[PDB]
């Protein structure tokens, strides 16, 4: 049927079949998983391989917190292999760490770092700092007029308009003191706030616009170039969020005996800060690394950005670390381990984390969804866990490296 | 024997291969892991029946309790080499797919993007030391000798079909040596063929320097999974580039914006802005989205989305009128295979062959990889044309 | 002629012969700065291989009052650097003669180019955005949870007060801003920010920073300082924390110059300079891997100004940090907007090189000599916007001997 | 009495008169009245040393201030040299104090090091650094590549293009035709193999070679040109833009000045005897270590430092390089150095020192090297001019001991912030 099939469709998509609807080619189909078979079908003819997609799966999946939310075009989705980590004994705590790779050994790697620490009194951690940032470019006739705008930016009535302009957009907008760079006409306005237990992107965005529409009310002749100007810095390396921060800024620490040195991470404590020192400190160094004085702190917190619901794109600098080790003890022959993660970018609600399996890790963590009582520590938390999580699979790389 | 046993009595029997089964012996690490959470039920939604668990164990996971579903969505076509591409994307970002759609469709009205592999080699960068500093400058100079270079890549070579050792590079501190072995690796990423080429060569090296004490087989001098300039100034992996010329009518229907909107976005975001934030590698404004979200969804190592993700976005006017837009993205350190690790998984091997890439080419190896590079970098111009649009028009 | 060793100790300066006092210090005081430095020179010649090595290195005349125990130790002479005169360099509706003490050809002239289409332009337009020299200590506790505890105190409104009331009674121009602070494990750097006057201000910082550490560790007694410099200043070795940051004058400068001047004066088109800049001083330090390097040869005339003025031509390292802007501007889209701006210029007019009375000449040339009585810092201040002033002036006529080809 | 314009142009017209009848108000007319150019003073006066006076006071006339020139010296000083070759519009001379630091024990030889500087405790804390070398039994150094670059950006008109134009040049028969180019513009210009990375349709080539005794950056930057003009036969389609992109890269912090080496890459090192150090530089082998890792490493890590793993070897650099006639803008890129310390020794209590040195931009020829003065701190350190026998060799050991010198200031300096 050719003129049939646009009648139906006016009254629904169930009387019609799958065949009729890819003859005339999201809200138009009754379920999810039927709009996903037939976006397959109508993908699987223009590719050279159209059995491609014959194991890549779809069915039963809840598409219902994913459409308009999370994907656009979906086809299915990816498997991720998750392992578990654990107990991390953290901050008199006991986590089991859920990590999504396909990395062989690094589960058990991990795992083994966090043994260490177990057999050594565990680890304590600290939440230093925490705010999301967004940095636009706005530009003015002249670097004199910048310089006007930075000026008032700094003073505090200036920076008490902006704020109430900023603060106005969400209950957890709370602007934190501005960072301003000039680049002759142009201006770089850092915007950092507390987001509760989101991640915070959107909200600070959206404060950022109203508060660049405020400013616009006082210089009428800045124009706004782009809502991010690349200063924020989201998704790209760069030593503002490393010297500034952004997002949670964590460190965490533990001592190992030696006895646990030699037994579990078969190695010394000598021989663990002469390759500290000579790769993650000189190493780095000779390499131009900003920012990268670690191991593999990306390995740790790709893995818990996957099964955790996270932005997978930020750990580009979320995984920033400088990985410290010291001999410790009456003895001196303790190792004293901490690892310093200054821009962790993490959240609880929102994103990926409105999805039920990535629910379920966080949930492990006792992380998931939003603090009532005390909006942010779930966030916190959470980031707590990935320097922690970091500092174990530290331990154990840096470890058989060592042993060789 | 544990067949006959029933689940409760293994667990009770303690409070990897004797399950002999795969969901079974995932099932029982579900069980035992429950009883050590604050809520047992947490696991209630996290997904592990009818998976397909023997290509997993002993390769690419342990501890195995499950599996995390990331919706995957499809932008294209993606108008690239005089072929399209139809390409998967792993993520939970809302927008991303749409965006890069959309970018996608204003390339392809503009008569589609042209893209070189400008070089190929994994590195891994072992830190050695000597005993003192002359020794190391001993051992840099014997190494830059055509003799010395000749036995270390025999060595290096020895290893597998596809070690091929290119040129060292070598850096001292004090009577510490850094070298940066290279080489190509096949259709594969390459860090286990690279890392079994170096312990040879290192070995063979210590013939010659037997006081030399080998520190670590990565001195992150390589470097991986760091953000370093040495893979953005050397390269790592394959090094792309990728260009196309959007129609000013194009720039305005499709892009909502104008050829000079976007070239001065581009300019005062991409290289003033990531300059003010003292930016090494990153003058681009979502490269990684693009990266992390076809990682993903072609079984890739997505840890190395803060190296591959180097990029630098370049925008000028354009044609007779000087009205057009011409992009370039260039890629200096993509980390990528079509071999190995996750993509010996069928799911992912689902989305390396809708782009034609899956496994190894027989008939001329790495371009099954080297293609895929290509994409990537073809799809990450996308991205790009889509959100600086995006930020140009606010 | 030569006295015995015994008959000369009796008398010991002036009544003893230089040949004598030489003897002296061999076996194992002096009347005049210049004798003194005669025989250290007689007795340096001897060691060397060539003993004529020191003929054509001066010594004779200079005013070494000024210098000893203030500026150089082991003196042997002075060395002598050309030079040259820029200008004028039309900057804020005034005109400046800049002096330019360089060995490289073409610098003085080239820079002298640029100051001329400036000129030619209606003049330059600068503002100075910041002003405070840092210093950046270690210090150390015994866990991170304890430099954690520090970190959060020193955020605290009293925990602050405290830390700047002792760092502000070191010096009446001390004004201590906000703490910049990082925690490395037990480790924690901390950022010390303030004004100086018109002095460069690493001394008065660094006495500061001592009296606040000293009253932190009244707070904190497990606190080990160890070292009052652990290079989060970040002085004389290149910083990203500079760039982002600022250290002492923070500095912006502007001009438009007319398509008719750009043709005529630097040999070249608006176009072609755009052109260059973007593909040199942005994508070409881009691809270099620079963290505060978007620029021609800042370098050149900084040092040129630091060597003349008597500043820590060191400092050149930091203090350089430039990127260089250009875009089409005007009704016909054809004259060449330029910006630079600088975030770090280290600069001073009081003590160290300054100090010497060549030195000033060169600092009076520029109507910045010494320390402003009425506005304190306003002559440092000054010559920090002279600097980056003459530094586009460097820009555009290099750019545009590139640009020209 | 002052004579008109017109009378004195005849007398300065006149070969058997000249400047020399003419009064210095009278010279100032002709000047001002646009006859003669300020520049050209010292050509057209009978002597260099009246042609800056000259200046001089018409410089004066136009500061607010009449006596701004006063204590600036010009008198007596070669301006020969300097005409029409270091320096231009000159009004006189910067006296900087020079300091001796020594004998510095490097490679079984001793050298006395010229320091200048207006820095107090400069030279007499190197020179205390020196000292604990001294007794530590010397110091040993090892120049490990030399090489100036300069970095041009070409353009094509696509990236397939410039990509074609990089494939070229990777090519040994496309390598050996530019290296042959290159090479054909100096007796010391020897290309090495060259390094390019791509920007769309930009190509950024890094041309490196040995330069003699010369920085080198006039030498390689005259290969440069010739190189690029012989590329542009094989590519006529192909714009050179800038014959510096600031791809070498030349007075601006840049990764790949660390990574790759410029000018000079130099290692240093020493061992210091645990009585030394507690003697000479009143501390300890362990506190030393404690603060260069905390703060030549962390520090420099946490403050964002690409090429600044050291203490202070700028105000070394700097100090031999105003001394002896180097161009001090570089020191900019030539002092990028890590500094690092472990323990040492049968009963680990002596302290092992290492400088690592990459990119030192040094020369014994050319520029303010040609200046006597500056000879003269040359001629101390038995270095000053062009090794005929080895060609490189001075400019070798210049850089050696820049880096032997560094090493001794970082000791002293690490001492005194180990010791409060
Ligand atoms: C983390 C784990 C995946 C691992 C380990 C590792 O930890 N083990 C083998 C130990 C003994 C272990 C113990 C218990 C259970 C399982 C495995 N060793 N390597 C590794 C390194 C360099 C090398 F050349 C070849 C391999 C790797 C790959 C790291 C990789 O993802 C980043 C690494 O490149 C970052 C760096 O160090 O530069
Ligand atoms: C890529 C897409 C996910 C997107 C877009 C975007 O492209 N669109 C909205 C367009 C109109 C579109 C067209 C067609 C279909 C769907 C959507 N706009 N933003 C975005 C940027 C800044 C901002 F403040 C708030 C939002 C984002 C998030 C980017 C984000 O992941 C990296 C970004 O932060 C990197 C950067 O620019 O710094
Ligand atoms: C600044 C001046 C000293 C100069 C000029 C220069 O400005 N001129 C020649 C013009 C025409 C001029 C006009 C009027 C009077 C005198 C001279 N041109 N070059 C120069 C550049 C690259 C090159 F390959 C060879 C030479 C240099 C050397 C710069 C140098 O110190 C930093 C430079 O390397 C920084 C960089 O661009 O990378
Ligand atoms: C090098 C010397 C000039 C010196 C010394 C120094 O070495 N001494 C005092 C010792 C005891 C000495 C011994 C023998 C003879 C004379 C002097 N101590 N400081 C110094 C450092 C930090 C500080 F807060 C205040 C002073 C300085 C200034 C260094 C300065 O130019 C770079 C420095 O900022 C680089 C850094 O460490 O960040």
């Amino acid at each position: 049927p050719n003129e049939e099939c646009l009648q139906i469709l006016g009254n629904g998509a169930k009387f019609l079949s799958d065949a009729e609807i890819i003859q005339l080619v999201e809200t138009l189909i009754e379920t999810h998983e039927r709009g996903v078979s037939i976006r397959r079908q109508l993908l699987s003819k223009k590719l050279s391989e159209p059995s491609s997609l014959q194991y890549l799966p779809y069915r039963d999946y809840n598409y219902s917190l994913v459409m308009g939310a999370c994907c656009e075009n979906v086809i299915g989705y990816m498997p991720i292999p998750v392992g578990v980590a654990g107990p991390l004994c953290l901050d008199e705590k006991e986590f089991q760490v859920p990590m999504a790779t396909t990395e062989g050994c690094l589960v058990a790697s991990t795992n083994r770092g966090c043994r260490a620490i177990g057999l050594g009194g565990g680890a304590s951690s600290r939440v230093l700092a925490d705010g999301m940032t967004r940095g636009p470019v706005v530009r003015l006739p002249r670097a004199c007029d910048s310089a006007e705008v930075k000026a008032w930016l700094e003073t505090s009535e200036g920076f008490a308009v902006i704020k109430e302009a900023f603060d106005s957009t969400s209950r957890f907008a709370r602007l934190q003191k501005l960072h301003t760079s000039i680049a002759g006409r142009n201006l770089y306005i850092r915007f950092q706030s507390r987001s509760g237990d989101a991640m915070g992107m959107n909200m600070i965005s959206k404060g950022t616009e109203k508060a660049l529409s405020k400013l616009h009310e006082y210089f009428p002749e800045m124009q706004i170039l782009a809502v991010s100007g690349n200063y924020c810095t989201d998704k790209k390396p760069a030593a503002i969020n490393w010297i500034e921060g952004r997002g949670k800024s964590v460190v965490c620490e533990a001592v190992i005996p030696a006895k646990v040195v030699r037994e579990v991470l078969k190695t010394t404590t000598e021989a663990m800060i002469e390759v500290n020192i000579n790769k993650n400190l000189v190493g780095s160094a000779m390499a131009g690394s900003i920012g990268g004085y670690n191991a593999h702190a990306a390995n740790i917190v790709t893995a818990i950005y996957i099964a955790c619901g996270q932005d997978a794109a930020q750990n580009v600098g979320s995984s920033n670390c400088i990985t410290l080790m010291e001999a410790s003890g009456p003895t001196n022959e303790d190792l004293y381990i901490s690892c310093t993660m200054p821009s962790i970018e993490i959240g609880t609600v929102g994103g990926g984390t409105n999805l039920l399996p990535q629910q379920a890790c966080l949930q492990m963590l006792g992380v998931q969804g939003a603090c009532k009582d005390n909006p942010g520590e779930n966030a916190r938390q959470l980031a707590r866990i990935v320097c922690g999580t970091v500092m174990a699979g530290e331990l154990s790389l840096m470890a058989a490296l060592a042993a060789g």
